[PDB]
Protein backbone atom coordinates (compact mmCIF):
# COMPACT_ATOMS: atom_id res chain seq x y z
CA UNK A 1 0.00 0.00 0.00
CA UNK A 2 1.72 3.25 -1.18
CA UNK A 3 1.89 6.43 0.99
CA UNK A 4 -0.14 9.35 -0.41
CA UNK A 5 1.46 12.53 -1.86
CA UNK A 6 -2.00 14.27 -1.78
CA UNK A 7 -5.00 14.19 0.63
CA UNK A 8 -8.30 16.06 0.62
CA UNK A 9 -9.43 17.91 3.70
CA UNK A 10 -12.98 19.03 4.48
CA UNK A 11 -13.34 22.16 6.67
CA UNK A 12 -16.77 22.99 8.07
CA UNK A 13 -17.79 26.00 10.17
CA UNK A 14 -21.30 26.34 11.64
CA UNK A 15 -22.70 28.67 14.27
CA UNK A 16 -25.61 26.46 15.42
CA UNK A 17 -27.38 29.33 17.32
CA UNK A 18 -27.73 27.16 20.47
CA UNK A 19 -30.25 24.90 18.60
CA UNK A 20 -30.01 21.16 17.83
CA UNK A 21 -29.34 20.35 14.18
CA UNK A 22 -32.00 18.91 11.84
CA UNK A 23 -32.10 15.14 11.20
CA UNK A 24 -30.12 15.45 7.89
CA UNK A 25 -26.93 17.62 7.47
CA UNK A 26 -25.29 15.54 4.66
CA UNK A 27 -25.40 18.57 2.22
CA UNK A 28 -22.73 20.23 4.45
CA UNK A 29 -20.23 17.33 4.11
CA UNK A 30 -21.07 17.02 0.38
CA UNK A 31 -20.27 20.76 -0.28
CA UNK A 32 -23.77 21.32 -1.80
CA UNK A 33 -25.74 24.59 -1.83
CA UNK A 34 -24.42 28.00 -2.92
CA UNK A 35 -20.92 29.16 -3.95
CA UNK A 36 -18.11 26.91 -5.25
CA UNK A 37 -19.76 23.46 -4.84
CA UNK A 38 -18.47 19.90 -5.24
CA UNK A 39 -19.31 17.79 -8.32
CA UNK A 40 -22.13 15.18 -7.87
CA UNK A 41 -19.78 12.52 -9.31
CA UNK A 42 -17.58 12.90 -6.14
CA UNK A 43 -20.41 12.35 -3.56
CA UNK A 44 -19.36 8.79 -2.51
CA UNK A 45 -15.58 9.64 -2.44
CA UNK A 46 -14.62 10.30 1.19
CA UNK A 47 -12.30 13.16 2.13
CA UNK A 48 -9.19 11.91 3.99
CA UNK A 49 -9.78 14.26 6.97
CA UNK A 50 -12.97 16.10 8.09
CA UNK A 51 -12.48 19.07 10.47
CA UNK A 52 -15.80 20.35 11.94
CA UNK A 53 -15.84 23.76 13.74
CA UNK A 54 -19.00 24.74 15.61
CA UNK A 55 -19.97 27.86 17.60
CA UNK A 56 -23.01 28.28 19.89
CA UNK A 57 -23.06 24.40 19.90
CA UNK A 58 -25.73 23.16 22.37
CA UNK A 59 -24.78 19.44 22.04
CA UNK A 60 -22.56 17.22 24.21
CA UNK A 61 -19.38 15.99 22.48
CA UNK A 62 -21.03 12.51 22.51
CA UNK A 63 -24.27 13.79 20.88
CA UNK A 64 -22.37 15.68 18.10
CA UNK A 65 -19.86 12.83 17.44
CA UNK A 66 -22.80 10.40 16.88
CA UNK A 67 -24.49 12.83 14.39
CA UNK A 68 -21.20 13.47 12.52
CA UNK A 69 -20.10 9.79 12.27
CA UNK A 70 -23.63 8.58 11.21
CA UNK A 71 -23.72 11.44 8.61
CA UNK A 72 -20.35 10.46 7.04
CA UNK A 73 -21.27 6.71 7.20
CA UNK A 74 -24.55 7.40 5.27
CA UNK A 75 -22.56 9.38 2.60
CA UNK A 76 -19.51 7.14 2.17
CA UNK A 77 -20.19 3.76 4.00
CA UNK A 78 -16.94 4.50 5.90
CA UNK A 79 -16.77 4.49 9.74
CA UNK A 80 -14.48 7.49 10.45
CA UNK A 81 -12.02 7.43 13.39
CA UNK A 82 -12.08 10.27 15.95
CA UNK A 83 -8.61 11.96 15.82
CA UNK A 84 -9.47 14.71 18.33
CA UNK A 85 -12.34 16.67 19.86
CA UNK A 86 -11.91 19.83 21.98
CA UNK A 87 -14.60 22.14 23.39
CA UNK A 88 -14.29 25.62 25.00
CA UNK A 89 -17.74 26.73 26.31
CA UNK A 90 -19.92 26.38 23.13
CA UNK A 91 -16.94 26.47 20.66
CA UNK A 92 -15.97 22.99 19.43
CA UNK A 93 -13.60 21.32 16.99
CA UNK A 94 -13.89 17.66 15.84
CA UNK A 95 -11.28 15.97 13.60
CA UNK A 96 -12.32 12.71 11.89
CA UNK A 97 -10.16 10.65 9.50
CA UNK A 98 -10.49 7.53 7.27
CA UNK A 99 -9.54 4.36 9.26
CA UNK A 100 -6.60 3.70 6.83
CA UNK A 101 -4.97 6.96 8.19
CA UNK A 102 -5.01 5.90 11.88
CA UNK A 103 -1.27 4.90 11.87
CA UNK A 104 -0.29 7.90 9.61
CA UNK A 105 -1.56 10.36 12.28
CA UNK A 106 0.55 11.12 15.39
CA UNK A 107 1.58 13.99 17.76
CA UNK A 108 -2.09 15.06 18.27
CA UNK A 109 -2.32 18.39 20.21
CA UNK A 110 -5.43 20.30 21.38
CA UNK A 111 -5.61 23.76 22.95
CA UNK A 112 -7.94 26.72 23.47
CA UNK A 113 -7.61 30.48 24.00
CA UNK A 114 -10.20 32.55 25.87
CA UNK A 115 -10.31 36.13 24.43
CA UNK A 116 -11.05 39.45 26.26
CA UNK A 117 -10.81 40.66 29.94
CA UNK A 118 -13.57 40.63 32.69
CA UNK A 119 -16.67 42.06 30.79
CA UNK A 120 -15.31 40.47 27.55
CA UNK A 121 -14.07 37.08 29.05
CA UNK A 122 -16.80 34.39 29.20
CA UNK A 123 -17.86 33.10 25.78
CA UNK A 124 -15.54 34.03 22.80
CA UNK A 125 -12.20 32.43 21.86
CA UNK A 126 -10.74 29.60 19.84
CA UNK A 127 -10.12 25.83 19.94
CA UNK A 128 -7.51 24.08 17.88
CA UNK A 129 -6.04 20.76 16.88
CA UNK A 130 -2.67 19.86 15.37
CA UNK A 131 -1.06 16.56 14.34
CA UNK A 132 1.41 15.00 11.93
CA UNK A 133 0.08 13.16 8.86
CA UNK A 134 3.21 11.18 7.81
CA UNK A 135 5.91 13.89 7.26
CA UNK A 136 3.40 16.80 7.06
CA UNK A 137 2.24 18.98 9.99
CA UNK A 138 -1.43 20.10 9.96
CA UNK A 139 -3.03 22.76 12.21
CA UNK A 140 -6.72 23.68 12.55
CA UNK A 141 -8.20 26.65 14.41
CA UNK A 142 -11.94 27.19 15.05
CA UNK A 143 -12.50 30.71 16.46
CA UNK A 144 -15.63 32.60 17.57
CA UNK A 145 -14.54 36.25 17.52
CA UNK A 146 -16.22 39.32 19.06
CA UNK A 147 -19.67 40.14 17.52
CA UNK A 148 -21.05 43.49 16.36
CA UNK A 149 -20.49 45.67 13.26
CA UNK A 150 -18.61 48.36 15.30
CA UNK A 151 -16.02 45.90 16.81
CA UNK A 152 -13.72 44.98 13.89
CA UNK A 153 -10.69 46.24 15.93
CA UNK A 154 -11.69 43.87 18.82
CA UNK A 155 -11.90 40.99 16.30
CA UNK A 156 -8.37 41.86 15.04
CA UNK A 157 -7.18 41.84 18.69
CA UNK A 158 -8.94 38.46 19.29
CA UNK A 159 -7.01 37.12 16.23
CA UNK A 160 -3.61 38.27 17.60
CA UNK A 161 -4.39 36.81 21.08
CA UNK A 162 -5.32 33.45 19.50
CA UNK A 163 -2.22 33.17 17.24
CA UNK A 164 0.07 34.26 20.15
CA UNK A 165 -1.34 31.98 22.85
CA UNK A 166 -2.73 28.84 21.13
CA UNK A 167 -0.13 26.14 21.99
CA UNK A 168 -0.26 23.62 19.10
CA UNK A 169 2.43 21.82 17.11
CA UNK A 170 6.11 21.27 17.98
CA UNK A 171 6.95 23.00 21.28
CA UNK A 172 10.75 22.87 20.25
CA UNK A 173 9.77 25.54 17.66
CA UNK A 174 9.88 28.03 20.58
CA UNK A 175 10.28 31.33 18.59
CA UNK A 176 7.36 30.41 16.30
CA UNK A 177 3.62 30.96 16.77
CA UNK A 178 0.96 28.76 15.07
CA UNK A 179 1.30 30.86 11.83
CA UNK A 180 4.76 29.22 11.24
CA UNK A 181 4.47 25.77 12.93
CA UNK A 182 2.51 23.89 10.18
CA UNK A 183 2.92 22.80 6.58
CA UNK A 184 -0.81 23.70 6.28
CA UNK A 185 -2.80 25.82 8.76
CA UNK A 186 -6.58 26.17 8.37
CA UNK A 187 -8.31 28.90 10.37
CA UNK A 188 -12.10 29.07 10.29
CA UNK A 189 -15.06 29.97 12.47
CA UNK A 190 -17.67 32.59 13.13
CA UNK A 191 -15.07 35.35 12.63
CA UNK A 192 -17.98 37.82 12.90
CA UNK A 193 -16.74 40.43 10.36
CA UNK A 194 -19.68 42.34 8.86
CA UNK A 195 -20.72 44.10 5.66
CA UNK A 196 -20.08 47.71 6.78
CA UNK A 197 -22.84 49.68 4.98
CA UNK A 198 -25.29 52.21 6.49
CA UNK A 199 -28.22 50.66 8.43
CA UNK A 200 -30.67 52.56 6.12
CA UNK A 201 -29.28 50.38 3.23
CA UNK A 202 -30.56 47.03 4.74
CA UNK A 203 -33.31 46.52 2.12
CA UNK A 204 -30.86 47.51 -0.68
CA UNK A 205 -28.43 44.81 0.60
CA UNK A 206 -31.22 42.16 0.64
CA UNK A 207 -32.18 43.19 -2.95
CA UNK A 208 -28.52 42.73 -4.04
CA UNK A 209 -28.40 39.26 -2.38
CA UNK A 210 -31.61 38.14 -4.19
CA UNK A 211 -29.93 39.25 -7.52
CA UNK A 212 -26.77 37.26 -6.52
CA UNK A 213 -24.81 40.56 -6.98
CA UNK A 214 -22.24 40.20 -4.16
CA UNK A 215 -19.54 42.53 -5.66
CA UNK A 216 -20.75 45.79 -4.00
CA UNK A 217 -21.30 43.89 -0.72
CA UNK A 218 -17.86 42.15 -0.60
CA UNK A 219 -16.15 45.58 -1.29
CA UNK A 220 -17.49 46.51 2.25
CA UNK A 221 -16.80 43.13 3.96
CA UNK A 222 -14.66 44.01 7.01
CA UNK A 223 -12.50 40.83 6.76
CA UNK A 224 -11.51 41.59 3.12
CA UNK A 225 -10.92 45.36 3.87
CA UNK A 226 -9.00 44.73 7.13
CA UNK A 227 -6.91 42.04 5.31
CA UNK A 228 -6.23 44.53 2.41
CA UNK A 229 -4.89 47.10 4.99
CA UNK A 230 -2.78 44.30 6.65
CA UNK A 231 -4.65 44.72 9.97
CA UNK A 232 -5.45 40.96 10.38
CA UNK A 233 -4.78 37.51 8.82
CA UNK A 234 -1.53 38.70 7.16
CA UNK A 235 -0.18 35.99 4.80
CA UNK A 236 -3.43 33.92 4.91
CA UNK A 237 -5.52 33.05 1.80
CA UNK A 238 -9.30 32.88 1.32
CA UNK A 239 -11.12 31.52 -1.76
CA UNK A 240 -13.37 34.02 -3.60
CA UNK A 241 -16.85 34.21 -1.98
CA UNK A 242 -19.64 33.32 -4.45
CA UNK A 243 -22.37 32.41 -1.88
CA UNK A 244 -24.92 34.66 -0.15
CA UNK A 245 -24.16 36.13 3.30
CA UNK A 246 -24.54 33.33 5.91
CA UNK A 247 -25.95 35.59 8.69
CA UNK A 248 -28.45 36.64 10.01
CA UNK A 249 -31.37 34.40 8.85
CA UNK A 250 -34.82 33.89 10.31
CA UNK A 251 -34.80 30.24 11.54
CA UNK A 252 -36.63 27.38 9.67
CA UNK A 253 -36.40 29.19 6.27
CA UNK A 254 -33.56 30.79 4.23
CA UNK A 255 -36.07 33.16 2.63
CA UNK A 256 -35.54 36.05 5.12
CA UNK A 257 -32.65 37.98 6.65
CA UNK A 258 -33.47 39.13 10.23
CA UNK A 259 -31.42 42.37 10.47
CA UNK A 260 -33.52 44.87 12.54
CA UNK A 261 -32.41 45.89 16.06
CA UNK A 262 -34.19 43.96 18.89
CA UNK A 263 -33.79 43.78 22.70
CA UNK A 264 -32.33 40.28 22.01
CA UNK A 265 -29.55 41.86 19.81
CA UNK A 266 -28.64 44.57 22.39
CA UNK A 267 -30.42 47.02 20.04
CA UNK A 268 -27.79 46.29 17.30
CA UNK A 269 -28.55 45.85 13.58
CA UNK A 270 -27.22 42.66 12.01
CA UNK A 271 -26.99 43.62 8.32
CA UNK A 272 -26.45 40.47 6.19
CA UNK A 273 -22.81 39.50 6.52
CA UNK A 274 -20.23 36.81 5.76
CA UNK A 275 -19.58 36.00 9.42
CA UNK A 276 -18.61 32.38 8.72
CA UNK A 277 -15.25 31.89 6.97
CA UNK A 278 -12.39 29.52 6.10
CA UNK A 279 -8.81 30.80 5.53
CA UNK A 280 -5.52 28.94 5.22
CA UNK A 281 -1.78 29.44 5.21
CA UNK A 282 0.60 26.84 3.82
CA UNK A 283 4.41 26.87 3.63
CA UNK A 284 5.83 28.33 0.40
CA UNK A 285 5.60 26.04 -2.72
CA UNK A 286 3.48 23.28 -1.08
CA UNK A 287 0.45 22.15 -3.13
CA UNK A 288 -2.81 23.51 -1.64
CA UNK A 289 -5.87 23.99 -3.88
CA UNK A 290 -9.34 25.00 -2.67
CA UNK A 291 -11.86 22.70 -4.45
CA UNK A 292 -15.04 24.06 -2.76
CA UNK A 293 -16.16 27.06 -0.70
CA UNK A 294 -19.83 27.67 -0.14
CA UNK A 295 -22.82 27.49 2.16
CA UNK A 296 -25.67 24.97 2.56
CA UNK A 297 -29.23 26.05 1.56
CA UNK A 298 -31.18 23.28 3.37
CA UNK A 299 -29.96 23.47 7.05
CA UNK A 300 -32.09 26.17 8.74
CA UNK A 301 -32.09 25.38 12.53
CA UNK A 302 -29.65 28.28 13.15
CA UNK A 303 -29.64 31.99 12.24
CA UNK A 304 -26.36 31.08 10.43
CA UNK A 305 -25.95 28.73 7.45
CA UNK A 306 -23.14 26.14 7.59
CA UNK A 307 -20.02 26.96 5.47
CA UNK A 308 -17.90 24.27 3.81
CA UNK A 309 -14.48 24.41 2.17
CA UNK A 310 -12.46 21.50 0.72
CA UNK A 311 -8.80 21.42 -0.17
CA UNK A 312 -6.24 19.31 -2.00
CA UNK A 313 -3.15 19.37 0.24
CA UNK A 314 0.34 18.08 -0.60
CA UNK A 315 1.74 15.60 1.99
CA UNK A 316 5.13 13.87 2.28
CA UNK A 317 6.08 10.37 3.57
CA UNK A 318 8.00 9.60 6.81
CA UNK A 319 11.47 9.32 5.16
CA UNK A 320 14.02 6.64 6.36
CA UNK A 321 17.51 6.29 4.75
CA UNK A 322 20.55 4.13 5.79
CA UNK A 323 21.86 7.37 7.47
CA UNK A 324 19.16 9.75 8.85
CA UNK A 325 17.13 9.68 10.94
CA UNK A 326 19.62 9.27 13.87
CA UNK A 327 22.63 10.85 12.12
CA UNK A 328 23.61 13.41 9.39
CA UNK A 329 24.12 12.50 5.67
CA UNK A 330 27.51 14.12 4.77
CA UNK A 331 26.19 14.27 1.11
CA UNK A 332 23.67 17.07 2.01
CA UNK A 333 24.31 20.74 2.91
CA UNK A 334 22.45 24.10 2.90
CA UNK A 335 24.57 27.26 2.37
CA UNK A 336 23.52 30.95 2.55
CA UNK A 337 25.25 33.82 0.64
CA UNK A 338 24.81 37.66 0.63
CA UNK A 339 22.10 37.40 3.40
CA UNK A 340 20.62 40.32 5.30
CA UNK A 341 17.57 41.05 7.45
CA UNK A 342 15.78 44.41 7.19
CA UNK A 343 13.95 45.21 10.46
CA UNK A 344 11.33 47.89 11.28
CA UNK A 345 12.52 48.00 14.97
CA UNK A 346 13.67 51.42 16.30
CA UNK A 347 15.97 49.57 18.81
CA UNK A 348 19.81 49.22 18.42
CA UNK A 349 20.92 45.80 19.88
CA UNK A 350 22.90 42.98 18.14
CA UNK A 351 20.93 40.22 16.34
CA UNK A 352 21.62 36.56 15.52
CA UNK A 353 19.57 34.03 13.48
CA UNK A 354 18.07 30.67 14.50
CA UNK A 355 17.40 28.01 11.80
CA UNK A 356 14.71 25.43 12.71
CA UNK A 357 13.68 22.46 10.51
CA UNK A 358 12.69 18.75 10.91
CA UNK A 359 15.48 18.13 8.28
CA UNK A 360 18.06 19.18 11.03
CA UNK A 361 18.88 17.13 14.16
CA UNK A 362 18.37 20.36 16.18
CA UNK A 363 18.03 24.12 15.57
CA UNK A 364 21.16 26.10 14.61
CA UNK A 365 22.28 29.49 16.04
CA UNK A 366 24.28 31.86 13.78
CA UNK A 367 26.94 34.41 14.79
CA UNK A 368 25.72 38.00 15.35
CA UNK A 369 25.14 39.99 12.13
CA UNK A 370 26.61 43.48 11.48
CA UNK A 371 24.06 46.32 11.87
CA UNK A 372 24.00 49.14 9.29
CA UNK A 373 21.59 52.07 8.60
CA UNK A 374 19.25 51.62 5.55
CA UNK A 375 18.95 54.64 3.17
CA UNK A 376 15.28 55.09 4.39
CA UNK A 377 15.84 54.82 8.21
CA UNK A 378 15.69 50.94 8.41
CA UNK A 379 17.96 48.71 10.54
CA UNK A 380 19.83 46.34 8.11
CA UNK A 381 21.47 43.34 9.79
CA UNK A 382 24.20 41.98 7.46
CA UNK A 383 25.17 38.27 7.67
CA UNK A 384 27.18 38.42 4.37
CA UNK A 385 28.75 34.91 3.96
CA UNK A 386 28.92 34.36 7.78
CA UNK A 387 25.80 32.11 8.21
CA UNK A 388 26.56 28.47 9.15
CA UNK A 389 26.48 25.52 6.74
CA UNK A 390 23.34 23.46 7.63
CA UNK A 391 23.72 19.64 7.78
CA UNK A 392 20.42 17.92 6.92
CA UNK A 393 19.69 14.40 8.33
CA UNK A 394 18.89 13.05 4.80
CA UNK A 395 20.55 14.17 1.49
CA UNK A 396 18.11 12.43 -0.91
CA UNK A 397 16.65 15.22 -3.09
CA UNK A 398 13.20 13.49 -3.06
CA UNK A 399 13.19 14.33 0.68
CA UNK A 400 15.31 17.50 0.94
CA UNK A 401 13.61 19.59 -1.84
CA UNK A 402 10.23 19.09 0.03
CA UNK A 403 11.60 20.60 3.30
CA UNK A 404 11.45 24.15 4.74
CA UNK A 405 13.74 26.26 6.98
CA UNK A 406 12.07 28.43 9.60
CA UNK A 407 14.14 31.57 10.49
CA UNK A 408 13.96 33.66 13.66
CA UNK A 409 16.03 36.82 14.13
CA UNK A 410 16.70 37.18 17.87
CA UNK A 411 18.16 40.00 20.00
CA UNK A 412 21.55 39.04 21.57
CA UNK A 413 20.56 41.11 24.70
CA UNK A 414 17.15 39.47 25.37
CA UNK A 415 17.06 36.26 23.18
CA UNK A 416 13.50 37.48 22.06
CA UNK A 417 12.51 36.92 18.43
CA UNK A 418 12.03 40.19 16.46
CA UNK A 419 10.75 38.30 13.40
CA UNK A 420 9.95 34.84 12.03
CA UNK A 421 9.77 33.61 8.48
CA UNK A 422 10.08 30.51 6.30
CA UNK A 423 12.16 29.47 3.26
CA UNK A 424 11.21 26.56 0.91
CA UNK A 425 13.97 24.16 -0.28
CA UNK A 426 11.82 23.47 -3.43
CA UNK A 427 14.58 25.09 -5.57
CA UNK A 428 14.75 25.42 -9.37
CA UNK A 429 18.32 23.98 -9.17
CA UNK A 430 20.80 22.32 -6.74
CA UNK A 431 24.51 23.27 -6.37
CA UNK A 432 23.46 26.75 -7.74
CA UNK A 433 23.20 30.19 -5.97
CA UNK A 434 19.50 31.18 -6.07
CA UNK A 435 17.69 34.16 -4.51
CA UNK A 436 15.71 33.42 -1.30
CA UNK A 437 13.19 35.72 0.41
CA UNK A 438 10.71 35.67 3.30
CA UNK A 439 8.80 38.44 5.05
CA UNK A 440 9.39 38.41 8.82
CA UNK A 441 6.54 38.69 11.34
CA UNK A 442 6.20 38.76 15.11
CA UNK A 443 2.78 38.15 16.74
CA UNK A 444 1.58 37.86 13.11
CA UNK A 445 2.51 41.52 12.32
CA UNK A 446 5.13 42.48 9.66
CA UNK A 447 8.48 43.34 11.38
CA UNK A 448 10.91 43.08 8.47
CA UNK A 449 12.34 40.95 5.67
CA UNK A 450 15.05 38.34 5.16
CA UNK A 451 16.72 37.91 1.77
CA UNK A 452 19.88 36.53 0.26
CA UNK A 453 20.97 33.51 -1.77
CA UNK A 454 20.84 29.76 -1.03
CA UNK A 455 23.09 26.90 -2.34
CA UNK A 456 21.57 23.45 -1.81
CA UNK A 457 23.62 20.21 -2.16
CA UNK A 458 21.66 16.89 -2.33
CA UNK A 459 22.97 13.34 -3.04
CA UNK A 460 22.07 14.08 -6.74
C1 LIG B 1 -2.90 38.89 -0.10
C2 LIG B 1 -4.00 38.26 -0.95
C3 LIG B 1 -5.33 38.81 -0.48
N1 LIG B 1 -5.37 40.31 -0.73
S1 LIG B 1 -6.38 41.25 0.24
C4 LIG B 1 -8.10 40.68 0.11
O1 LIG B 1 -6.27 42.65 -0.10
O2 LIG B 1 -5.89 41.14 1.61
C5 LIG B 1 -5.18 40.60 -2.21
C6 LIG B 1 -3.95 39.91 -2.78
C7 LIG B 1 -3.81 38.51 -2.37
N2 LIG B 1 -2.48 38.03 -2.72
Amino acid sequence: QPEPDMITIFIGTWNMGNAPPPKKITSWFLSKGQGKTRDDSADYIPHDIYVIGTQEDPLSEKEWLEILKHSLQEITSVTFKTVAIHTLWNIRIVVLAKPEHENRISHICTDNVKTGIANTLGNKGAVGVSFMFNGTSLGFVNSHLTSGSEKKLRRNQNYMNILRFLALGDKKLSPFNITHRFTHLFWFGDLNYRVDLPTWEAETIIQKIKQQQYADLLSHDQLLTERREQKVFLHFEEEEITFAPTYRFERLTRDKYAYTKQKATGMKYNLPSWCDRVLWKSYPLVHVVCQSYGSTSDIMTSDHSPVFATFEAGVTSQFVSKNGPGTVDSQGQIEFLRCYATLKTKSQTKFYLEFHSSCLESFVKSQEGENEEGSEGELVVKFGETLPKLKPIISDPEYLLDQHILISIKSSDSDESYGEGCIALRLEATETQLPIYTPLTHHGELTGHFQGEIKLQTSQ
